[PDB]
């Protein structure tokens, strides 16, 4: 049969992947390689054999790279290159899920080539992702998987800390995709985010004890959830919430997830 | 390892509960275990869902031939594969337990099938308990009671537009059909903040329901906003009920009722 794709978590993959994936064609000689692929810490390797579990598809290994001052940096990665499988799984997940930023271009080019079976880079159309956003924020905010979606992409790229009295913060770190950045601010009703940029590296960030209380709550009652490391520093960052005197009077925050 | 991350066996556990069984049979000496699940023909795409989302199971098709001489049908989806029920639905069915005393049918289920019974001499006397086994607090305190309350929808509840003979206009309301569940039933009066529902009791047709504007919001915002959804007729049920809703004045004025579903 086909894959059953009414399920929210294949929206959770996507945004986890939109956010620190990638889905390339690439020369291999005079042939060509086609993969889905993901790298993250160590911190995360369990969460990437959850993802080859939930999929069915890929493997994960570790990657060791070979610093300039002679020391080892450690990676683990997941990807699938079998092309049955990206037609039969990733294809029918991505048509569903599609993702929201310009990306989005980079799905539709592979697509199109992997279901024509091109093999020979001779054979390869030119490709370079486009400038103009895919979408705006309103088409943003009419897509009934947002929520699900964001919850992928705050595991890859959002970020909860305390520091010294003391202040709570949320970011989220942004590639120049505003239409996005907006559709969050509004869809979460996040008043006093202010945006930065230190070293090119674009972020929104906001720590008013309101906005808080609603990533906290967005976060809390969402049925998708946190699944690697990003919610060890999620309930860490509650922990600490919780003896901070100005944001555990503001509101209940809650002890099971 | 079956990965149990997904809240949509959250809402696989929440249909099943509601129109499942998970039971253990005899067939003379030996024993049958299975789960399963009997829906009407609307639903048998949903029967499809079901199993191509628990990746095992077989559906069939039933014809219940009656003393008339008519026949009627009715769809099924069963598991009854010793190593997927220990390997898929044994999983699920801890990470997502059922809530109402059908819970003990699980256990009993769930204790014989993994030291191996294969006997119906070897099978311990077994009644459902007759007291709740979770409180309406204990509901309240799981996590993914949103999530099963969908499956349970798919299952029980009923979304009727209608004009009764009695009154000029028409009316909106929200039933779930009861069955020995009040604990569950406090939780959702509660989780929803539903505050004018009413009991019935038509031919022991235990259930709930509701008329009133501010609790058929209530109810259409919760469907509408949770991520897991209804997937079967009930779906269709709900959809034709919003736009039916939308041409009812006194609801129609209350709240944005939502365009996308």
């Amino acid at each position: 049969h086909k894959l059953n794709t009414d399920n929210p978590i294949y929206a959770y993959i996507v945004g986890l992947f939109e956010g620190d994936g990638w889905i390339t064609i690439s020369k291999k000689g005079k042939y060509l390689l086609y993969e889905l692929g993901i790298e993250m810490h160590i911190r995360d390797i369990q969460l990437l054999y959850k993802i080859k579990n939930i999929l069915g598809i890929g493997k994960v290994t570790i990657k060791k790279l070979k610093m300039k001052d002679g020391t080892i940096k450690e990676m683990c990665k997941f990807n699938v290159r079998n092309k049955n499988h990206l037609k039969n799984i990733i294809i029918p997940i991505f048509n569903k899920y599609p993702m929201l930023t310009n990306k989005h271009y980079d799905y539709l080019y592979f697509k199109d080539n992997l279901l024509k079976d091109i093999k020979y880079y001779n054979d390869l159309s030119y490709y370079l992702r486009p400038i103009k956003p895919f979408n705006t924020t309103e088409d943003i905010l009419n897509k009934n998987y947002f929520s699900s979606w964001l919850i992928g992409f705050f595991e890859a790229k959002s970020c909860f800390s305390i520091y010294k009295m003391k202040t709570a913060s949320f970011e989220v770190s942004m590639n120049n995709n505003m239409e996005v950045m907006l559709a969050i601010k509004s869809y979460l009703k996040i008043n006093n985010n202010i945006y930065m940029n230190e070293f090119n590296n674009s972020k929104m960030t906001t720590k008013s004890i309101n906005d808080i209380k609603n990533v906290v709550m967005f976060i809390n009652n969402n049925p998708i959830k946190l699944l690697g490391y990003k919610k060890l520093q999620y309930l860490l960052f509650l922990k600490d919430l919780r003896t901070i005197t100005k944001y555990n009077n503001y509101f209940k925050i809650p002890s099971k997830y």
